């Protein structure tokens, strides 16, 4: 099976890029595995598997940490996130963005039903298991509960069966059948939900997989439209039909090389508690419990040697800020675009914490506009911040052609030098604002509205004429036959080269 | 000993291998910056040109990027400590601690030596001329030859009584003048005002190049009005430092200067100046403004005169690691005089040495019974109306667990702790540094507002106390297990 459609293959390839740790000796899944991951996350070190949990039991579980973190060197940076989607490990983000925004005018490819698949290898009813007793990882120490999902794919339907969502939201263990988590607005999962509740019969037919085909769990942290079925979605940008099987106890479809799948029902009445978690903006409020939905577990299945995917989040960087950030942007880009702003590139910086969109303007058209900035401002900011793929971003920061949105040293700069505090700047306090943000939710302003802002770093000259001044960089302050010549003799002279495929 | 003598902190350099000696022919139009551009942008080792195309009679060798960051982690500022007898491994706070320990000791002036080896060399008006002598070309848009880049302007108050040591860019006009900026609230446009309100003549000046290392220090700090930097030098340095005479005026430079030139900084006479690639990392190349026009009328130098070139822009340079940190020092010493619970302030790198971010004592700040709105604007009408604060656009106001000399924790506190309008206060009428691009060639004024205090406290800071833990390794795993993560690390397989 290919990386892409099957994480134990994903896992092999990891293993063949030379960027998997296998730890065999016993970790502790109370804050140990966790520690291990974080650590990999602040430096960007191979993804570890842990192959001896202790409480380990009947084949459930190992646990892969960093699935879609950052990797050492700068020429393959992306290349967990590349193997996702069966693109070169050198594949920039622009390349990866575009495969993820790929799909969005193609026809669906709906998934084809097989009769068995190894998800169905093993399986224990609610009289086997005790979500208790499962090494379920402690994964920050002030954590309001055990984090058992934190890369996995809820999967959920409409009542009249005609779209069906898959998305990451986290979820911990409540008690030996019933987890807890977060179903908020504007998510897919809290619109589905909604429609349950309405209703009013049932409570949500519910399934959540663990270690799904790696190019289904990139679209589950994606914003693709209301309405839009992932799995076509996903089987359009890889061009082949996902195979799916059947749940044992309801009539929902999980990826047949799921490691691991939970069969249930999302309340449509009774919550518990849920939380504090350590969360995408590198915070913990140790006194911070809310009520969450509540998930009951009526059936697991797994793998033989079943493998739970597991995020470290926190602090840069993880998946939280590679993948919320930068497919939230791709949306964003696309957004634009279909709304007739010149937008050509869009990128979350990992520096902003995943609270910043860099959005790069084709000039040339901005010019035939014959716009002012406060105009043009607002104009960006009531589509973007008006829009479910706008919801996590409090600021945009618009930049000219000279700017790589990728590249966040070059963000800061143009933010730092081209945009005047407050006169180059638009404030909106009339939109939805992200609670979770802790200038918002623990700020001094209401927790769910406003907080955001539009900063034109566009000089004047790009609304008008174009751009008039050189970068004071090797670049463009030296003609081309000169910096050959330095290029040439640079180690010949005695300074270093820093190696492309080699430097971190 | 090289923090007492530019000749002697190059073979430092030699000593630390972070010099690369260049004995094959360069042009000093645009090849010795490009490569000195290429060192700054990397953090290679300083280039030393031995051989520019043009070198007449030992005018001159060039050394750049004499304070430019260091590869290494380890060493990273080690070119700045080296101008400041501190270890090449010092800290940026250790550096800015020694920067501002002169402030409340009593000055120690100079010595007056009969001579030094400054005076080895002299050319009278006759015998030199700029146009001839290799000065660089730095940029190629750039509107002149600029000579002076890190050289220290000498003037002295009509009374006597100040005399002051500054950097301010400077090229060459014809054979024997200099066309520079003298700008308001610099030190050197202040005494100039002194000399023209007087209306009797021009300023007797002089530019020494290759001064001890220390000195420089000193001439790109913003120290108060009406202190000699010789004497702050001297304080700091636990010694006197040997000044000479100059030959045709009664100014004194350092006795070890590699290069002096002498004359007069004109209370009347304009001339083209720029445009110059600047610190924010921009030239405007249709952008000449008339500037403060110099007379050179003596060049004194040393045997294998060595002059220091700053080739400024985009990161790092000398523009960077001198100009924002040790205004930054200054700021954080003004902040703790007006009674301010400051303990650290650096400006990021990232923010193009536009922003400074302010650590607070938060206990102090607890005791004070405030809130955001008061105490950003108590912040700002403080440092925005001051000299020190002239080049800062955004002050970040940041708690106890953010390390201010960290760009990444900073722009972590902003991104997350600072709500956008809310917890801002906007400054409109304090002044504006108008050689920021947003600035100068923006949409508003190019001399007013356009300032910003971004308070990144969190609400309890100012109450109870943090109520948070970071989700990182440091603060959510217990000191035994992250002891025993990092102990069994490399037997575990990671690097
Ligand atoms: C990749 C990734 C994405 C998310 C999350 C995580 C990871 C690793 C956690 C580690 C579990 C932390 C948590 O913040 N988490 C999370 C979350 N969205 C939520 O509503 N709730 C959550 O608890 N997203 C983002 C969502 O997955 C995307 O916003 C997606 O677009 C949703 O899909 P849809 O509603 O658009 O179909
Ligand atoms: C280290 C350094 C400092 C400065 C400069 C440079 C270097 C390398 C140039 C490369 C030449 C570029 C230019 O931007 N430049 C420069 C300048 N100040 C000016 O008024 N004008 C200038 O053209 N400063 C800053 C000043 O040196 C400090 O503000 C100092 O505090 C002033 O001294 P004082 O007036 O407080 O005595
Ligand atoms: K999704
Ligand atoms: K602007
Ligand atoms: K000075
Ligand atoms: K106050
Ligand atoms: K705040
Ligand atoms: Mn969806
Ligand atoms: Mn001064």
């Amino acid at each position: 099976q290919p990386a892409h459609l099957c994480f134990r293959s994903f896992v092999e390839a990891l293993k063949v890029d030379n960027d998997l740790v296998e730890i065999n000796t016993p970790i502790d899944p109370n804050l140990e595995a966790a520690a291990i991951t974080r650590r990999v996350c602040e430096t960007n070190d191979k993804a570890p598997l842990f192959n001896n949990l202790i409480g380990m039991k009947n084949g459930l579980f190992r646990i892969l940490g960093a699935p879609g973190s950052l990797r050492k060197s700068s020429a393959d940076r992306y290349g967990r996130l590349a193997r996702h989607l069966a693109l070169p490990p050198t594949a920039s983000m622009r390349e990866i963005l575009d495969k993820m925004l790929s799909a969005s005018d193609m026809p669906p490819i709906p998934p084809t039903i097989v009769p068995t698949g190894p998800c169905k290898e093993n399986s224990l009813d609610d009289s086997e298991f005790d979500l208790t007793e499962l090494p379920v990882p402690l994964i920050h120490k002030s954590d309001g509960g055990k984090y058992i999902q934190t890369y996995g794919m809820h999967i959920v339907q409409s009542p009249d069966g005609t779209w069906t969502n898959w998305s990451i939201a986290r979820a911990m263990v409540h008690d030996k059948n019933h987890l807890t988590g977060l179903v908020i607005p504007p998510q897919h999962i809290w619109q589905i939900h909604q429609m349950w509740k309405k209703e009013g019969r049932s409570d949500v037919p519910w399934a959540l997989a663990f270690g799904v085909p790696p190019a289904a769990i990139m679209a589950s942290s994606m914003p693709i439209p209301d309405g839009v079925t992932e799995a076509g979605y996903v089987g359009a940008m890889t061009g082949s039909s996902l195979e799916l099987v059947k749940c044992d106890t309801n009539d929902l479809y999980v990826p047949a090389t799921s490691e691991i799948v939970l069969e249930g029902t999302l309340s449509i009445s009774e919550t518990g508690p849920e939380g504090p978690f350590g969360e995408m903006h590198g915070y913990i409020f140790p006194g911070d419990t809310h009520l969450g939905a509540k998930y009951k577990v009526n059936r697991i299945t797994y793998r033989n040697n079943a493998i739970m995917p597991m995020s470290s989040c926190g602090r840069l960087t993880d998946e939280t800020h590679t993948m919320i950030g930068s497919l939230a942007a791709a949306e964003i880009r696309k957004l634009c675009q279909q709304n007739d702003l010149p937008i050509t590139d869009a990128f979350a910086p990992f520096e902003s914490q995943v609270t910043w969109v860099a959005l790069r303007v084709d000039t040339e058209k901005l010019r035939a506009m014959k716009t002012t900035s406060e105009g043009f401002r607002k104009r960006v900011g009531d589509v973007v911040f008006n829009h479910k793929a706008g919801y996590m971003i409090h600021r945009l920061v618009l930049v000219g052609d000279d700017i790589d949105v990728y590249e966040g040293k070059d963000v800061l700069w143009a933010f730092s030098t081209r945009c005047r505090p407050g006169m180059d700047e638009t404030l909106f306090e009339d939109v939805p604002g992200f609670w979770l943000i802790p200038y918002m939710g623990h700020g001094n302003g209401p927790a769910h509205r406003g907080g955001k802002v539009v900063s034109d770093a566009l000089m004047p000259t790009e609304y008008t004429t174009g751009r008039n001044w050189e970068a004071a960089d090797f670049n463009q302050s030296y003609p081309e036959d000169l910096k050959q010549k330095v290029l040439d003799n640079w180690t010949k002279m005695g300074f270093s080269n820093l190696e492309h495929h080699h430097h971190h």
